[PDB]
């Protein structure tokens, strides 16, 4: 119950995103008071899509992490069947007004490639973009296209170092890159 | 006096879409409580022209739409007479000041191109604009300057898909198609 | 999915009911998107807590219901272990601080002396207060002790009666009636 | 169109009281700008009803002026169908949650006792409960039942003198005592 | 130009009441950069008077200080029009609505006594109340009547004594006191 | 006292404006409630310069009108002493810092080239630039360089004829040309 | 750096009591990040203190603890100059209008008897009063005059056993209550 | 205690840099209400740091300045661990993300280039760029590169310039340019 993760990442991330990590992981039957780990992974993914989907123009990106599933999906079918792009078989995390395709955001403790990896096999639909953050401070995009600018993905790799500090200032990271 | 649409309409778009359809359709003498197909499309109306005088640049739309009757005309007698644009015969929804014409902004649930040509008949005034969308996610516009970009238009069709769906999911939505 | 029940909870309650109502719902396992009887329950025996608690002095109650389950029985402990009073078998709603014992708040469709019968049997407890309210309009309270005076206890009741209004405008509390 | 009495009005009253009133005065065909005195006579009536619900102690009155027809009658059926008053034959303005009787609040140009006398005759209810205030600083109430302290009618009275100064000072006034 | 006092004054009392003694002293022809002496005792009474209404009980007190010229004068002819009392001859600071009497509010430097009589030759109305505080914590009021109760007037003194502190702390207090 | 102007003006431009305007004139010691020409001149001068300070791109402009004598100047001085600029002999309105020149707005009556002469043989400093609007809907800049781009400008003439048609209205506007 | 308690205090209190419980430690020499039983003692006296300081009714106590060393004396010099009593030889937490005494908060992790005595040493002043609660749930208070009724003291003592039990549960409270 | 300085520092800069200066001397053992010119001094050089990370768009700098030492530090080892540029000696102000490097800023009251020598021979790290500001109105940064344009710089020199201005009339800028 009274876990050093748990207090950790509330006092880390802003109450929004705590708020919806803990509706989404509840919606799936995970409890963030037991699943901390997760619970912090959850957070940071929220956070670096809300700071990708910021990194726009105004009217760039749609966000569609962080919406409930059959809202969630409601938009993605209405980004397909007006724009003609085929239906992605996951649910993505946001979809690029200006180049026409779903993008699939990852958070890995491990290095950048082997989560790329990862979510390549299970994805394989068509003209779905993969962007990959690390904590380690790389990153990897489909094509080499990473879609925002540098000045942006900078932030994100900054915050993310940042997180990964304040986590082995506690003895919380090592076990974090565990799981 | 208990309708699902009224219920669904006010959970729909934010409060103040509503009550300005809500005084706008009173102005006219017509009742949100009853003709609730003309409630959802108000509201769907002026949520457009929003979405379309946000897609600017700043000091680039004067909104029309959503203004009481003699305030909505008084901003047409301004704008005429500073610019030497003939005066329209019926009230449009928003004004160009890039283009130097008013812009006429409909939301049809037929095809697309019967609307702007029942738009087409009424105006035949000069240079006002007319653009058109539908909830099958097509448009059409004027000499087929779209006016705003790529980016902006297709949140607007995003929308109106999602409108459709929520609708779909209660079975309002082949009432709505039908008046 | 598309139900009218759903949306006419959310257009009566306020958005911190219905999310709170949300979250102790999904918490038991139970969906508000399709239990939509049990959503408009739970919101409406939220609301009637909330003004009960209202219908205090400042340092009267104590809120016990719209907490989570750990924490709301962290503050049943706190409130036994530094009053002396025994711990209650199941969580109530409220603590009164000037009567030194917990309420159970009821909200029932049927006559107000058979939930309270059906509270009786279920709880058995010691001191714990039970008041009932019904939509009919009638009330009843342990020891004939409302706890309140007349004029908090007439706004419970008349809001109670304004939901039943409502949602036979609606033709939903036939089958509200019935669960 | 362009009215002394309309700006006075939008000048005096704060936005919330003159959107009621324009509400209310569109719902049974009356214009604000053509009928300006009844715009600014029923402001007044609305500001009145609103201090006079203020004067209470929390849970004291319930407000049913200001409130849309539909609304304001389901809160008088909810406020009889719980109490056992009967349901009065016209709209009133108050509900006292102390005294079980509803409040009629009127504001006349005249002397204070014809009014009354117009009330009375149009009611012939029952134990609903008649209060008249004056702009000449008067007032008179049923069974001499003024139902709120003397502090609290001084204020309405002090306001009402000061809203017939700030009409006289624009030669106003005498067009509205007239009608 | 640059002055201690003036610094001092915009630090010690909140910029409402900073705002309202800069518009009472240049409606009578003083600048509160060069009368920074008469700032801080007009900052002082409107910061005495205020305490002094919020003292009271809801609707208790009518706030005539701080008002317009016009409007000042306006309220006090609608409370004498509407309770029957003496216009006074000059402007009140408030009106007591539990004692049908106008107040008068002093804060001085000298004894309390000399200020009470100066307030006396020139008043000489009728019932118009008289309350004077010092800066050495003493106070003398009409008749012994003090209005409020003691644990109000005892902040006011307290307050009273905290600004001659910070401006002794200045330097700043000696020259206060002379003028 | 009571004029149609004052009530019209403060129904007109949003609180803020009036205020500025009302110091400023009462800075000059004059009434807003007798010059109410000068009065509604004073608000539309201000708010055409915030609409012309808004013009431009985050850092452009340095809004000198609206500010206190003292402290207008002091930015004055300020904007001299670090860019080289000769100081201007009048108080200007803005400094543009893309063009290292003051800017005098002037919002006129008559026709717009005779304005212009008025304060250009008042000015004749060296570098001030002169922009000026009309009622009419005209305009006239030095050098025929008008600072800010044509969508910009045509708000300012759009507002500036709005006000003209609401005064005409109400019968003020014969009044307000001839002053 | 890295400390459970740290988080703990910062997802416990609100973060108004954080920064002046981090402001007073910081005043004092001692560093909230090293010294996180201090830290969390600190948070649970101002929260404790303005709890009692909210029991009161309006103007019944003045609040010391929580300012600023300087400002926290010259209220109570003020306090001192203005009603007679005694200046207390080391800085209190309130002053009672009311009973014209000074009050000294403490909350002890042993039992409440020995805490009183210790402070009782201390003090040995003259009418400062002495308020001493424990995380057991018991009080103890000079003269066994508690100031404040059962309802608001209850209150204090339930927050207080609710702290204890989330300590407990993360494993904090057996290093609390040694130090 | 009472020091001219310290009052005018209160006046003259925001209550959020007042609130930072105040945090960050007495982290390093000086006491705001001595050491006045080192609080302006503090005041002065956070507010221009924030005008300049204002200047760039949105993504462009990362605020070190401002921040807690523990704090300020861990973004500096996210930054460099993140982008692999060589870790600074000394806590700079800023990061720009377009050069990759970090900004020192500096404002002094001497001449522009003693004040760059000195914090050159302290830095002498690598990359690290030094952008100074003077009262008097110049500027100095490393290779010629002022990072921001023209009208951004002007600013901070304008209103450092009003800020000697203030100083000056109020006989406190000549002790400030001594120390
Ligand atoms: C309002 C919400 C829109 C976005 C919310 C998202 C989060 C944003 C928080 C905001 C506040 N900001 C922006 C400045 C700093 C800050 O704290 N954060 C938090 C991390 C960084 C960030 O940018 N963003 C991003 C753009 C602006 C905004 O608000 N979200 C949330 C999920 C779905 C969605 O669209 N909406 C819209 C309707 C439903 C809803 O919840
Ligand atoms: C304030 C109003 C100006 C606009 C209002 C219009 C609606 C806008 C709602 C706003 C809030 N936003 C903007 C961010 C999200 C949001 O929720 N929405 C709702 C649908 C999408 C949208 O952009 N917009 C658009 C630009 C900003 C703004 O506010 N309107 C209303 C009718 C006349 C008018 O000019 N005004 C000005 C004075 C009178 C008045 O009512
Ligand atoms: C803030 C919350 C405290 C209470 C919330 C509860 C609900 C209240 C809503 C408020 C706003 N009001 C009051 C005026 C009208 C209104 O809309 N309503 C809604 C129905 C009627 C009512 O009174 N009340 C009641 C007293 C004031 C208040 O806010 N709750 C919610 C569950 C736990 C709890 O203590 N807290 C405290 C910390 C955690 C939290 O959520
Ligand atoms: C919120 C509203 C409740 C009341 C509104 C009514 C008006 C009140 C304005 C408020 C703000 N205050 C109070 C302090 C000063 C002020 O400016 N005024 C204006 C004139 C004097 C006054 O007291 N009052 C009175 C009690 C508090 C309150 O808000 N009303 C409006 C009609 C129906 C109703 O119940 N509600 C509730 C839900 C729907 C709605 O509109
Ligand atoms: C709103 C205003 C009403 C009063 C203003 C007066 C000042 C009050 C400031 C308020 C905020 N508070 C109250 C809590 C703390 C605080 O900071 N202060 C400042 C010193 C102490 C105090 O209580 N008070 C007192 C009662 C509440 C209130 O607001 N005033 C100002 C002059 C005329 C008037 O009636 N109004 C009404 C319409 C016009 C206007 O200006
Ligand atoms: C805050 C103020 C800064 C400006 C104020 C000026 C007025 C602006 C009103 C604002 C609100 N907006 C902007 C969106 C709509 C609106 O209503 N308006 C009113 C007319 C049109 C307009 O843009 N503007 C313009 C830029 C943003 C802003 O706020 N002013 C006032 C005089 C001196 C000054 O610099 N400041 C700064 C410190 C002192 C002060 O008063
Ligand atoms: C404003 C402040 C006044 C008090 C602050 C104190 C804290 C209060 C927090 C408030 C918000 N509330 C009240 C409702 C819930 C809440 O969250 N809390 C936190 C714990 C419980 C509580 O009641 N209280 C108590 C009365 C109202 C108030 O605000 N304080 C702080 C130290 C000095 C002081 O007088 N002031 C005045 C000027 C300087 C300053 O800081
Ligand atoms: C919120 C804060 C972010 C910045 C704060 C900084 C100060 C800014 C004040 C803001 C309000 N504005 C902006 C418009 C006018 C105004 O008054 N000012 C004051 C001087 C000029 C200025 O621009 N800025 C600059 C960008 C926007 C912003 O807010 N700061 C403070 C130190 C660390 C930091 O990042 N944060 C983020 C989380 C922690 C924190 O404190
Ligand atoms: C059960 O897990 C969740 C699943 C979902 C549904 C959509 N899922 C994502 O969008 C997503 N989720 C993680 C991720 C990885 C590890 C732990 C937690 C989350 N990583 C990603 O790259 C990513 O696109 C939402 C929230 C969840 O908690
Ligand atoms: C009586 O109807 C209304 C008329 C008006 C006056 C101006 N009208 C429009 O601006 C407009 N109105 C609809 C439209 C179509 C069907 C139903 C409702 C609205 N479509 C459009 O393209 C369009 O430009 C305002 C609100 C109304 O409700
Ligand atoms: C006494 O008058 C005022 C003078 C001032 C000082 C600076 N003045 C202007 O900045 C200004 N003022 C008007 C103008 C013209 C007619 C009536 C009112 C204002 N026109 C302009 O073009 C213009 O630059 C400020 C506010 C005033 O009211
Ligand atoms: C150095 O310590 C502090 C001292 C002060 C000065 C005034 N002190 C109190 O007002 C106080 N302080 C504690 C207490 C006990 C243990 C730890 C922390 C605080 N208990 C009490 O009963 C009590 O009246 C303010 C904040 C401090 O942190
Ligand atoms: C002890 O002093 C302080 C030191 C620090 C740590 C980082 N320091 C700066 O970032 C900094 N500080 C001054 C400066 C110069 C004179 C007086 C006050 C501050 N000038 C600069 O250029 C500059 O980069 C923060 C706040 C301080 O008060
Ligand atoms: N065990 C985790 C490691 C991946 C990660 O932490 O990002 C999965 O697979
Ligand atoms: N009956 C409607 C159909 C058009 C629409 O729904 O857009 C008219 O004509
Ligand atoms: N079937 C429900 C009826 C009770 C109620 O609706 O209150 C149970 O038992
Ligand atoms: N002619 C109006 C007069 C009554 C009133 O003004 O109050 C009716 O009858
Ligand atoms: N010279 C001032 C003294 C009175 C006061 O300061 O209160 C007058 O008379
Ligand atoms: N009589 C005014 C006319 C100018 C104007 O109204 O703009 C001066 O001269
Ligand atoms: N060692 C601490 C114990 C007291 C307490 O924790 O309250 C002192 O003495
Ligand atoms: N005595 C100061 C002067 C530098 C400055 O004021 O900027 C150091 O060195
Ligand atoms: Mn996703
Ligand atoms: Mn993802
Ligand atoms: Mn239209
Ligand atoms: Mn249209
Ligand atoms: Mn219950
Ligand atoms: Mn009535
Ligand atoms: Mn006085
Ligand atoms: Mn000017
Ligand atoms: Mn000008
Ligand atoms: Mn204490
Ligand atoms: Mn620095
Ligand atoms: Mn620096």
């Amino acid at each position: 119950r009274g876990s050093h993760m748990e207090d950790f990442v509330r006092q880390c991330f802003n109450p929004m995103i705590v708020e919806l990590a803990e509706k989404a992981m509840k919606e799936y039957g995970e409890d963030p008071k037991i699943e901390t780990n997760k619970f912090a992974a959850t957070c940071t993914h929220l956070e670096v899509c809300f700071m990708y989907s910021d990194g726009g123009s105004k009217h760039r990106f749609e966000i569609i992490e962080g919406r409930d599933r059959i809202m969630a999906w409601t938009v993605v079918n209405s980004i397909c069947n007006t724009t003609g792009v085929e239906k992605p078989k996951f649910l993505p995390d946001l979809y690029d007004y200006k180049e026409n395709r779903f993008i699939e955001i990852g958070v890995t403790r491990r290095e950048v490639h082997i989560y790329y990896l990862e979510k390549a096999n299970k994805i394989k639909s068509e003209k779905t973009h993969i962007h990959i953050f690390s904590f380690t401070g790389e990153e990897m995009a489909t094509k080499a296209d990473y879609t925002l600018d540098e000045e942006s993905r900078a932030r994100i790799k900054t915050r993310l170092f940042t997180i990964r500090q304040e986590m082995a200032s506690r003895s919380l990271w090592d076990s974090f890159r565990q799981s």
